[PDB]
């Protein structure tokens, strides 16, 4: 079911399966990494198109024991053989995304089995090897698919009819449809494998080298060095405070955290409860928002191994502000360019701001979050760029490659340019919500640049407005990140639409889905969790009940 109540643990996943191995995993005395991990490879096996080894995420990390938030980073990073202009053609003009999403030198560094590795050495309490055997038996015995795998197939045909994904996916050129069996051998073989040798096999090993074979003939520039080269990162979250309730979230080089925290403190002033949840104000405001917060997004966000983002300018209070200046019910601000934050910070941009093209397919990752008794709290963003990434099926092994270096501008000189050992900019936003310093709400959201819109408002909708989590999850969300583009989701008036387009908005005639979270809430004063998966998809939460003596 979408809602489910538990006591001693919770899982909430995009995948029934990847929910039921979790489960199974607290259920055996496992903890909420050992769940993680393994609904890792559970997802692996059931959404291939949204999540990998083949690519990298964020894993924020509560510890029950030391009381610390830690994040592990688990981007990808360019390979040294990767340039500025490699984005660009001989005449200096981008290369359209329909060919950069499938390209060699969009493939970056998988860095989630090694992500997978730390997290397990460091709070891990079971074998691996349990932990990676569902998922084995998974791709070795089949599965039937859902309504979301088939649609992505049927949806992504031609991306996938050129790589060595046709004799799985596309039998006989047809897709694979709802309730078809997916069986994946060579993938178990690579399960198999890394059960065997460990991470080893991987970075070190003959998957590395064959990853490397097929982008370089796919147009890469990647080497065994890369892969071999490759460490993941631990990174200390960023902090808010929203009424009441301490909020800690994903940094650079991630764009989540700080711009969600940014558009909170932009529309809490305005006080959004005074009107309806479908109203006008409310959607206005809210677009008004999202314009200044991506605006700024698009020139100040990037690696900070590299460039360095003015954090403490962008959530400055007088800078708020400032920028709040330009928020109305009265008007539209028509001239939406970035702030600037420098003012209030220490420093210079070593960099400039590049105007860029908006050739971008929006990207769909995957969500997911576990609890357990011990107080560890989970929650886990993890991605390839893209569905099924740049479809490039690894040979023999059955994995498919990210296009997660496509994250970085086509156009060299601003924070988010290509540079090799970098890491392209995600704005992935993997969230925990606290009070009194202790645990209360996890949230979460896939779907590339909107998540920031999805988590944000889903936040916004279960403090400003008090709803219901399930309320808060399934009520209807907006997207805008220019006066051009705009997305809503179906639940939004029409005549509050169409006053909207009067008022200078430009949204479409169709709706679309927009992000799939899945959260919980921990109830510590009456000892339970609940767990709610969105709607949008086929998402599942299961609860943990264990009795004493187990
Ligand atoms: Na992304």
């Amino acid at each position: 079911d979408k809602v489910a109540v538990g006591k001693d643990g919770m899982v909430a996943t995009a995948h029934p399966l990847a929910s039921k191995i979790g489960a199974e995993v607290l259920k055996k005395g496992g903890n909420a990494i050992d769940a993680a991990i393994a609904i890792q490879y559970a997802l692996n096996v059931t959404e291939p198109m949204m999540s990998g080894i083949g690519g990298g995420g964020f894993m924020m990390v509560y510890d029950g024991e030391t009381k610390e938030t830690s994040i592990i980073n688990s981007r990808e990073r360019a390979p040294e053989g990767a340039k500025p202009d490699m984005f660009l053609d001989e005449d200096g003009k981008v290369i359209p995304f329909s060919e950069r999403s499938r390209h060699g030198n969009a493939v970056g560094v998988p860095g989630t089995l090694k992500g997978l590795e730390a997290a397990h050495k460091k709070w891990g309490t079971k074998k691996m090897e349990d932990l990676i055997s569902p998922s084995i038996k998974l791709t070795e015995e089949g599965f039937p698919i859902d309504s979301v795998l088939a649609d992505a197939i049927k949806d992504h045909q031609d991306k996938l009819s050129k790589t060595a994904a046709k004799d799985i996916f596309l039998p006989d050129g047809e897709p694979l449809k709802e309730g078809d069996i997916l069986v994946q051998k060579d993938m178990a073989k690579t399960f198999k494998l890394i059960r065997k040798e460990g991470s080893k096999a991987f970075y070190d090993g003959e998957i590395g080298r064959a990853i490397a074979d097929v982008v370089q003939d796919f147009g890469g520039s990647m080497t065994p060095d890369d892969l071999s080269r490759y460490e993941v990162t631990t990174d200390k979250p960023i902090w808010g405070e929203y009424h009441g309730y301490d909020i800690a979230s994903m940094p650079p080089p991630s764009s989540g955290g700080v711009f969600m925290l940014q558009m909170l403190k932009l529309i809490d002033d305005f006080h959004l409860s005074q009107y309806d949840p479908k109203s006008f104000e409310k959607y206005h405001l809210l677009a008004e928002t999202m314009h200044l917060s991506y605006a700024d997004r698009a020139a100040y966000a990037g690696d900070p191994e590299f460039v360095d983002v003015p954090l403490r300018g962008l959530l400055d209070p007088d800078y708020i502000k400032e920028r709040q200046k330009l928020i109305s019910l009265d008007s539209m601000n028509r001239d939406v360019k970035e702030g600037d934050p420098w003012k209030y910070e220490e420093g210079e941009p070593n960099y400039e701001i590049v105007p860029q093209p908006e050739d971008k397919t929006i990207g769909e990752a995957t969500h997911f979050t576990v609890t357990d008794q011990w107080g560890n709290v989970v929650s886990y963003t993890t991605t390839i760029e893209q569905l099924f990434g740049t479809g490039i099926l690894v040979p023999g092994y059955g994995l498919f490659l990210n296009n997660e270096l496509t994250d970085f501008d086509a156009i060299p000189g601003g924070a988010n340019e290509v540079q090799p050992n970098k890491r392209p900019l995600s704005s992935m936003t993997p969230t925990i919500v606290f009070k009194d310093e202790k645990p209360v709400l996890t949230v979460g959201s896939p779907g590339g640049t909107t998540i920031i819109a999805s988590v944000f408002q889903t936040i916004l909708n279960y403090f400003e407005y008090g709803m219901s989590l399930q309320d808060a999850i399934e009520e209807p969300r907006i997207y805008t990140n220019s006066l051009t583009s705009y997305r809503y989701e179906s639940g939004m008036p029409e005549d509050v639409r169409r006053k909207l387009n009067d008022f200078g908005h430009k949204f479409g005639s169709n709706p679309v889905d927009i992000g799939n979270v899945q959260s919980i809430f921990i109830d510590r004063e009456n000892k339970t969790f609940m767990g709610v998966a969105d709607s949008s998809r086929n998402g599942t939460a299961v609860g943990v009940n264990i009795k004493t003596s187990a």
